[PDB]
């Protein structure tokens, strides 16, 4: 029922789990944003996201979510959803929009690749995987369908990136919160979970490869890998 | 590719099919917030989603999508996926921040419940309506465990909106985006056709009638039913 007595709300606070080879690809997006604009904050390793005080953090029971202080330090704020928790950080962390878009014509595009990711690639993707690994009889019609509908968002990630000049999904000219939301189900290493040939989509697994040499990104898999691997398992991480 | 000879951009044109009762479900959020603000706008019937001046603006090759003029007049922006529509027009047209959030502290909330929809409910209901009715054969155990997580986020729904003076999903006081996008797949004639009984979501339901009573929320639905169905089939529709 109640709050955890290490946790406490100085400064941004990120809730994970413990590292594992499949429980960081949606922790990892809040992460390379904090990596990316050097933002002070806490990690907090959930040992369970069935407990009943991290469902008043985040009542769909998830990580990633963030608590954070109100502009004036006053109030206690929440972010869940990893798509959300990025639209937070560049609200309160990024006013000059270098991640979440300089202007409407920016944050237009910016919020076309980022939702796509959102509604179609993210939520496939975990349909996908819940279907070919968790529900307790294989429907196999079903996972083809969604192996395909991967390959279809793959087509048109690999469309976008061979527009002209198209360097990141949304500017031409650097990466923004939607190529941080897309990278961690449009790599090499998800493609082999998904059995899929990511050399079918070359200008697609460049990106990957051109976002995967960014040290904030570097940073971001190398913490997001150690979380609840330390002299403290759960709780509140040492800052 | 060259656009039909009808297809120009004076102003904000949002590209919808011909009406049916499932046809809508998604171009009515972004006409809802048009509606709302006065938004001067175009309405653009497609007759065939495939064609490629059409994927050329949204490439996942559905609508809702938008054009608009650049707020210069200087270019052309798009928008696409229907919660991209919603925070392109707030971005554009919502200045005062009435349905887009005053202050980081609203727009947190509004970002959570917009993005629970986004990347929960809806892809859960647009897997559900897949197999319900496009795909070429009946897979009702897929359908039965969609139904399922359906009133998961029913759930979710329901116990913010028994929280003490919790009006609307993001904010206490008045409707937002995060509203907005959740109605279509949250009332009782959606409820109803996914096989479930709305009023077992006593809140839930009083809510989606408290949004329905917006004479916004009336003229958008009463309109969007109608497009296709006039003097044009297709194209850019008058008056
Ligand atoms: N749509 C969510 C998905 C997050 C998610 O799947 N997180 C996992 C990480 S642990 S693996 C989780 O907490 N799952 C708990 C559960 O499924 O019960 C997001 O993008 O944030
Ligand atoms: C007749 O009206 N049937 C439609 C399906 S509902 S017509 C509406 C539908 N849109 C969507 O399903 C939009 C989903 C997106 N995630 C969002 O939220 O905007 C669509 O355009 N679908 C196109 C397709 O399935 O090929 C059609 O396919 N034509």
């Amino acid at each position: 029922s109640e709050r955890p007595s290490d946790l406490v709300v100085n400064r941004l606070v990120l809730f994970v789990v413990k590292g594992t080879a499949t429980s960081t690809h949606n922790t990892v997006k809040p992460l390379i944003l904090l990596e990316e604009l050097g933002v002070p904050h806490d990690i907090y390793v959930v040992e369970k996201v069935s407990a009943p005080w991290f469902s008043e953090i985040n009542p769909h029971k998830m990580v990633p979510a963030i608590l954070d202080r109100s502009p004036d330090g006053r109030d206690t704020l929440r972010a869940w959803e990893s798509t959300s928790t990025l639209m937070y950080i560049a609200d309160a962390y990024d006013k000059d929009g270098t991640f979440g878009g300089r202007n409407v014509q920016e944050r237009s595009e910016i919020n076309n690749w980022l939702t796509l990711h959102t509604a179609a690639l993210g939520p496939t993707a975990g349909y996908w995987l819940y279907f070919y690994k968790l529900h307790p009889e294989k429907l196999p019609k079903t996972i083809e369908k969604l192996r395909s509908n991967i390959t279809v968002q793959y087509d048109i990630l690999e469309r976008r990136l061979n527009e002209p000049g198209q360097q990141y999904l949304a500017l031409k000219d650097r990466p923004t919160i939607a190529d941080i939301a897309t990278l961690p189900f449009a790599m090499k290493s998800t493609a082999e979970l998904f059995g899929l040939e990511f050399e079918k989509w070359p200008k697609l697994q460049e990106w990957s490869v051109r976002m995967g040499e960014r040290e904030a990104v570097k940073r971001a898999w190398q913490r997001v890998a150690g979380f609840g691997h330390g002299e403290k398992e759960y709780g509140m991480l040492e800052a």
